[PDB]
């Protein structure tokens, strides 16, 4: 018997894909899907050296305990994690990780990319550019 | 505005396969997204008690039919770089015999891609799978 686990962070420092995915392991799981949203070194033409993201944390986390309560209704899944960095995310960095873990591939497909989806267009963070000035 | 030649890195290997090793080898300063599947072995298969899957792959043919995936994907998607390990021999209970990683632009692409990719990979790849049990 395994207690199936929500783990949603919001943190200043670099996320690891590596201690995420360590996070929604489970023997009762043969699929794991992850996300990962990486700084993009340009938008709209210019160079870009950073990501700054910022948010209203209550209500965000809120929003995202949210989706996962909607992906444990339409899907059976059995764990959940859903990280966002906060602050200056250089290129190539990770701002935000999620992964998900379930018996089955589809479930774990299907949820990542609603919970993706679903946190970009639902959450209050924001994002600033930072270019070369 | 830097030309970076697009990668497909395929691998069949009995070492452990570790995700972060893989998302290494996908990530660009071109890309915002990064897409994986981890597969693992699960404990138990209709009732009865795993301890490990053994996996047996035709090769070469299964490079080639994962080299056919890529293709595929390369022709409707606009992804960037692709990796697929896929571990051979015993896969201990919650270690991984599969990782697919594919990197984007945007996430549509690598998240539509890896789908595409992992079912694609159980339909058409020639790799055997047998059930250890206790």
């Amino acid at each position: 018997e395994e207690k199936s686990k929500d783990v949603i962070n919001f943190t200043a420092e670099k996320l690891s894909v590596d201690e995420v995915s360590q996070l929604v392991i489970s023997p009762l799981c043969g699929a794991i899907s992850l996300f990962v949203g990486t700084t993009r070194n340009n938008f709209e033409g210019k160079k870009v050296i950073s990501l700054e993201y910022e948010a209203y944390l209550p209500m965000a986390e809120n929003e995202v305990r949210k989706i996962c309560s909607d992906i444990r209704q339409k899907w059976p899944v059995k764990h959940i994690a859903v990280f966002h960095r906060l602050g200056l995310v250089p290129v190539s960095e990770a701002s935000i990780i999620i992964a998900v873990s379930s018996a089955h591939r589809a479930a774990s497909l299907e949820a990542v990319s609603y919970a993706i989806d679903t946190l970009k267009a639902k959450v209050p963070i924001w994002k600033k550019e930072i270019y070369e000035e």
